[PDB]
């Protein structure tokens, strides 16, 4: 009776007792996190042998209940698939594979060459991954531009139902600063819907009147949202990141083309020299076969699917990859709270000692010249939304990295911590500095400890390469960025102390 086998596992893995796991609990309100729900994934694998994708357990929309009809589901039965896709078991995927008729139904693709082209006026756009840190971001530029036109914003959000899927929005904008939220209220009231859904399943898990109306209604689609998770295998991304890049193309390529923007990330870039890849070239020549890092890949087989519906039907398409995606220069306690960055920075201020320097030294021991390769994303947000607005043609591809040869890297940002009165000792030997660090993180409250940057300290074994500026190709970014006129900096912006100093004040204020 599966559902007592889905409870009794969890109960087992979490540390509860089978009464305190009842069928309506999520995974997560039992202490349930992207690690242990991997372990729970390969253990109902393995009992029921069916497919228990990870994304199935952390959904805010399925309690153990629906993990159960799940798994039922599935043992007596549609949708794309793994096996379906690249062969069952496979060990390499191949760009030949990702094709369109694998993902969509041939109606759909007979129909798409001859569609009706792209609303020259953009009034009504369709968001996903609005809960995410850049999502939010975006669907509030998009909110500011289109709402004193009259337009429309229509986001989908994981949930039970629209009400719950609205309430988990609403709170990712509660971070302490009443400026922000007076802001998102009103534009929100004025310009937003808010629909339950998932996008790795058919219709994006709407029902199919929304479907039907937003295959007419919408001008613009941006697509933000993924499983963002650099330890899963390609197997589990495989669901979010493909077919749900596929599951948004088909709603691109009904009724009339929609360009599409779509985030994604240099870790596709597996295998080739940064040096040789082209930021704006064909994805899909670039490691045609790869191995099974199944976050690059799972995000790259999304942009080869997208180019395909290009090379079909020609959708217009724009993608950013972005990395390092810091905190908001204006807004309070808004940051990436999980992001190495973040807990990095806590890390520092929790124990108190820095290196020297986080990059090789030179030969007599002195600091280098070295860069962080990161941007802000009050501006990432404000540039992607400009450049994707501007895309109603063709398909470009955008490196949003951070290219600047300006000397600015983690011992600046010590140093301004510092000259702002933290209290954050110097040690001249790194690996000295290392064992210490580990030390006193070690010492640390357990809830503090878990969003520290311990987690991660495989990553600070060695000092870092002392390299000013980046290896990646940037200049169709920058470059577009520089013509449209963004922010004040007409340019991407270097990283100041006041963006470093308000990381500290936000950490206090969310009470890390």
């Amino acid at each position: 009776p599966v559902i007592e086998t889905v409870q009794r596992a969890a109960a087992a893995l979490l540390g509860a007792s089978a009464a305190e796991v009842d069928p309506e609990a999520h995974f997560s309100d039992l202490g349930g996190d992207s690690l242990s729900a991997l372990t729970y994934s390969n253990f109902l694998h393995e009992i029921f042998q069916v497919e228990v994708p990870v994304s199935v357990i952390v959904s805010a929309a399925n309690n153990l209940r629906s993990v159960a009809a799940h798994i039922e589901k599935e043992r007596s039965s549609d949708r794309p698939t793994f096996a379906s896709v690249h062969g069952a078991g496979a060990t390499t995927i191949r760009a030949s594979d990702l094709k369109l008729e694998k993902f969509l139904d041939a109606q759909t693709l007979a129909a798409a060459p001859s569609l009706p082209r792209p609303a020259s006026e953009v009034r009504t756009v369709l968001l996903t991954g609005s809960n995410g840190w850049l999502g939010r971001f975006l669907a509030l530029a998009w909110l500011e531009r289109l709402v004193p036109q009259g337009g429309k914003v229509v986001v989908i959000v994981r949930g039970k139902d629209d009400k719950a899927a609205k309430a988990r929005l609403d709170s990712v904008f509660e971070s302490g600063d009443p400026a922000l939220l007076a802001h998102y209220e009103d534009l929100a009231d004025k310009g937003l819907e808010v629909l339950a859904g998932d996008f790795s399943d058919a219709d994006l898990g709407l029902r199919k009147a929304d479907w039907d109306r937003l295959a007419d209604e919408v001008d613009l689609i941006v697509h933000s949202g993924a499983l963002v998770n650099h330890v899963l295998p390609y197997s589990q991304l495989f669901g979010p990141n493909v077919v749900g890049t596929a599951e948004v193309a088909k709603l691109a390529l009904t009724k009339r083309l929609k360009p599409v923007t779509y985030l994604s990330t240099v870790a596709v870039a597996v295998g080739v020299e940064p040096s040789a890849f082209e930021e704006d070239g064909d994805i899909r020549d670039v490691s045609a076969v790869r191995s099974i890092n199944g976050y690059g890949n799972s995000k790259w087989a999304g942009e080869v699917l997208l180019r395909e519906a290009y090379e079909h039907a020609g959708l217009p398409v724009r993608v950013f990859r972005s990395d390092m995606i810091l905190a908001h220069r204006k807004y309070t306690g808004q940051l990436n709270v999980p992001d190495q960055f973040t807990r990095l920075i806590l890390s520092l201020l929790a124990t108190g000692i820095a290196p020297k320097s986080f990059y090789q030294l030179d030969a007599t021991g002195g600091r280098q010249r070295a860069h962080y390769d990161g941007i802000p994303v009050d501006f990432t947000a404000e540039a992607i939304t400009t450049l994707g607005l501007a895309g109603s043609d063709g398909y470009h591809s955008f490196d949003v990295f951070n290219p600047h040869h300006d000397g600015v890297g983690l011992d600046e940002f010590v140093d301004w911590l510092v000259e702002a009165g933290h209290p954050i000792s110097r040690v001249d030997d790194y690996a000295e500095w290392l064992s210490r660090f580990e030390t006193s993180l070690r010492g640390l409250p357990e809830a503090q400890r878990q969003h520290s940057v311990l987690p991660l300290l495989h990553a600070f074994a060695q000092p870092a390469p002392a390299i000013d500026g980046s290896p990646f190709q940037t200049k169709n970014f920058q470059s577009s960025v520089q013509e449209a006129k963004v922010g004040a900096e007409h340019d991407i912006p270097h990283l100041d102390k006041a963006l470093i100093v308000k990381y500290a004040e936000d950490i206090k204020q969310l009470g890390l």
